[PDB]
């Protein structure tokens, strides 16, 4: 039942500036700035797509190994994940680079100044999935989450070499890759995850028809925001599941990651496609209603009640029975 | 022999941008920016004036208590200091704020974009030195390092209330305080530390003559950069000690902090004024030759050799004998 999650591991360091960046920028010597912002607030969120997905799977009680690259400063993040049941044995720790970091300061008019530090992320290309297979045996599924582009290809190729079922998450990189590069991420996939816009892009760029893709993959999962999700089998059967109604639209960061994690946890727990997408939808709404990506809580009774409200008591009982 | 160090506790998070900020700034919508810098490097240095001074005293084998405000994220920094002999029992840990942070990105033309997050620093005004006195007895000296302005005043007043000898470090705040406010930081001091420019400023702003100050304090210590240091007693005796010659001018950050720490360690170890300033000068040059402020090493044999080279074998033997 073990899901190996590959992809980025990062933290986000977010600061609030009470004033207006413009008031410092407008008079500036733009050819050699010396800007100093006195900030009000500092919030740190654990993130990266692989971290977010591993977190959610762990919290739901699934079997999960996080497989990605970080720095020695990953230690607290490791502790946080291990407490939620996440196997971190196969996180590569860089000798030289820190864990990837996104730092952003936002002003009162929502202007933003950000830095992205990739750090240890490009070292994911040095991970061997054969090492995971030696230690814990063949994972039930390997998620190919957004990552260092080369690492995404190497992990996908290795899944083929080792006979591991993999999930193609081509999203973030579709706009940046050639059609031929995209094809190589998709061929032989157990699952393909994209949103609706990305799905149309994937087809256009690859020169593939839908029929072409469905002969390459076992299930297309296409998310539709508030319109729910489509699950399409190679036989032409389609299942559409609507969302769990939100009470807050607070923070849409990490909502796609959480859907995937909940859906795949469902699958590993033996749930069918519809029940799995219903669970995915619940995890997604809980992330939507939380600031950050791993700041949400799992309340068994509340989950049961919310699933019942969205999908009926029968669906809810069947879903909760697998935790 | 216990020195209680009050003042700021912080970390510095420094990033390098390979390109030019101008190339992103010049075309920008300055009224609502959305800047994203892909950075090359991330270096974190432990800092704050109290942290730097406590570190140096600890490393030299002196008895030291760090007395300042930080956040729960101070834990690793605490571990780092405790390993160097620093008592951290009386660091106030905020319930709500993180440890103060300076974050700075520098481009290829040395343009800079920085944020300062004060965080837990204003909570230093809630520290009671009477709590230190209960736990470890009366410190031999309390350093009033640059801090939250109100905390500097409250700590100085409490030193008077409790009968504790204190060191006035009025530097960073001289330009910002009234003459009357400056007087209140100076009255009754065991030591006054400033540089030469700051000394002239202090006099002008307070309306005090030198004679006026020397009737308030037990020793004026005035640092002169590469020209060394003056030590002036209330009797009119002056001792000038020249610097230990540098082999690198790498990073002048923290050099004033290190001089103070080395000098005061000397004093607590029973060394006279000249020998103490000779030790201070060595610690200062070691910081000058290191990037950051607590990244330097203490090598007993190397110290002895360098002190001998600057000040003679007799001076060196007397200095090293107290570690
Ligand atoms: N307003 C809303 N209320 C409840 N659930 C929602 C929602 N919007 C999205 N979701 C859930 O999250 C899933 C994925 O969201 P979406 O289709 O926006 O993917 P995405 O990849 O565009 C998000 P990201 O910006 O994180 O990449 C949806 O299928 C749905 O289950
Ligand atoms: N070029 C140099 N070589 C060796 N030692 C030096 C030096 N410059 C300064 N020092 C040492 O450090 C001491 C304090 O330096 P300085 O007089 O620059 O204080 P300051 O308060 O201006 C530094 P800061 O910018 O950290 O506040 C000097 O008295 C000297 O012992």
């Amino acid at each position: 039942m073990t899901i190996a999650v590959t992809g980025s591991i990062a933290t986000d360091h977010l600061m609030r500036f009470p004033g207006r960046f413009s008031e410092q920028l407008l008079p500036e010597h733009l050819h050699k700035v010396s800007l100093s912002f006195l900030v009000d607030d500092l919030v740190m969120h654990r993130g990266g797509v692989a971290g977010n997905m591993a977190f959610a799977i762990g919290v739901l009680g699934g079997e999960v190994a996080l497989v990605g690259a970080a720095g020695a400063d990953f230690a607290d993040y490791r502790d946080w994940l291990k407490a939620r049941g996440v196997n971190c044995d196969h996180v590569l720790i860089s000798e030289t680079a820190h864990t990837a970091r996104f730092t952003c300061t936002t002003d009162v008019d929502m202007a933003q100044i950000a830095s992205f530090y990739p750090g240890a992320m490009s070292e994911a290309r040095n991970i061997k999935l054969a090492d995971v297979v030696s230690a814990i045996g063949k994972p039930e599924l390997v998620i190919i989450g957004a990552n260092d582009p080369e690492a995404m290809f190497l992990h996908t190729e290795e899944c083929r070499k080792l006979g591991l079922a993999f999930a193609a998450d081509p999203s973030q990189q579709l706009a940046r890759l050639s059609g031929e590069e995209i094809r190589r991420l998709v061929n032989g996939a157990a699952y393909l995850f994209t949103n609706d816009y990305e799905w149309d892009l994937l087809l256009s760029k690859t020169g593939w028809s839908e029929a072409d893709v469905m002969a390459q993959i076992d299930l297309r999962v296409t998310t539709l925001g508030p319109k729910g999700v489509d699950l399409v089998e190679p036989d032409g059967t389609t299942i559409h599941v609507g969302v769990v109604p939100e009470t807050s639209q607070t923070d849409p960061t990490g909502v796609g990651d959480a859907f995937r994690a909940g859906f795949l946890t469902g699958r590993s727990a033996g749930l069918g496609l519809e029940r799995s997408a219903q669970l995915g939808s619940l995890v997604a709404v809980l992330v939507l209603e939380s600031t950050g990506t791993q700041e949400w809580q799992w309340d068994y009774e509340a989950a049961a009640s919310r699933l019942a409200g969205a999908y009926g008591e029968h669906a809810a009982a069947e879903i909760v029975a697998v935790l």
